[PDB]
């Protein structure tokens, strides 16, 4: 089979260092990478976050899990596909390392963010595709993604959480679930005020469980949207993909400016306040606003 073949190549490979793979960079890009290569980067992300060790993940199982995740994104979807999930994970990784967020969180939280970033759009069909009620929003889409995530975590050969104790397992699933549900922009809009207001007053505090949970949610949105922060030539390219999905052009630049003002700037400003080293995200986002604004006329 084409697929057990893919599993063999992947399990046999030597995983280059994080530095060699450029996965520590906020300006990372996946355009020139093969599927196999994105899988290796992903293993390096688990490894250098020290998650394979702390939680005793078997190599064959992690490899199989990554391939399952990859397999359950649809390639025919121009933007909401595996590369988007892979990029969201890479940005999470870079915020934890380069952005120095790692030290602010527990191992279990880090574990759950990485998994959530990779799984958060599982089985997406495209924004233009959409039982009972369904009456009041409620993140139906994200519930589906999380269910997909859960089913893969429980598939034979795919159980990367088997090394956790039952109590750790339950805590981790809860975090994964909240994390995936947090990628619903509506929820993000609903909750950001609290977070901004708190940073305003220099009252923000990670020791408060309520605030921790709020921060993790903000963190997910920041990664989920991070394409908006990439170097111009790359951002233009990703914008291309999004437009293809949204519509299957003269108004696109102003749309981009609207999106950056409405959603992105404040979030990346807030994240910078929490950790100054996440500044490149904010900086990259500002430069892109300037560029799209110039096209907008
Ligand atoms: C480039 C084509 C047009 O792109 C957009 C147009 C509108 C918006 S939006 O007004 O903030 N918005 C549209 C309605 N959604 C449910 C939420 C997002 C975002 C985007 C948009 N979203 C994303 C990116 C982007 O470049 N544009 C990259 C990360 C996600
Ligand atoms: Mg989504
Ligand atoms: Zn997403």
């Amino acid at each position: 089979m084409e697929e057990t073949r893919e599993l063999q190549s992947l399990a046999a490979a030597v995983v280059p260092s994080a530095q060699t793979l450029k996965i520590t960079d906020f300006s990372f890009s996946d355009f020139e990478l093969s599927d196999l290569e994105t899988a290796l980067c992903t293993i390096r992300m688990f490894t250098d976050l020290n998650l394979v060790q702390n939680f005793q993940m078997k190599h064959e199982v992690l490899c199989r899990w990554i391939l399952s995740v990859k397999k359950n994104y649809r390639k025919n979807v121009a933007y909401h596909n595996w590369r988007h999930a892979f990029n969201t994970a890479q940005c999470m990784f870079a915020a934890l390392k380069a952005g120095k967020i790692q030290n602010k969180l527990t191992d279990l939280e880090i574990l759950a963010l990485l998994i959530a970033a990779l799984s958060h759009d599982l089985d997406h069909r495209g924004v233009n595709n959409s039982p009972l009620a369904q009456l009041y929003c409620h993140s139906i889409m994200e519930h589906h993604h999380f269910d997909q995530c859960l089913m893969i975590l429980n598939s034979p050969g795919n159980q990367i959480l088997s090394g956790l104790s039952i109590e750790e397992y339950k805590t981790t699933l809860k975090i994964i679930k909240q994390a995936i549900l947090a990628t619903d922009l509506a929820l993000y809009i609903k909750r950001r005020g609290e977070f901004f207001e708190l940073i305003r007053k220099n009252q923000f505090n990670l020791e408060d469980p309520h605030q921790k949970e709020l921060f993790l949610a903000m963190l997910m949105t920041a990664c989920d949207l991070s394409a908006i922060t990439k170097p111009w030539p790359i951002q233009q390219r990703i914008a291309e993909l999004v437009a293809t999905e949204f519509f299957d052009k003269n108004k696109i630049p102003s749309m981009q400016v609207g999106f950056i003002d409405a959603i992105c700037l404040q979030l990346y400003e807030a994240l910078t306040h929490v950790s100054e080293d996440c500044f490149p995200l904010l900086d990259g986002c500002r430069k892109n606003r300037q560029k799209w604004q110039a096209l907008a006329e």
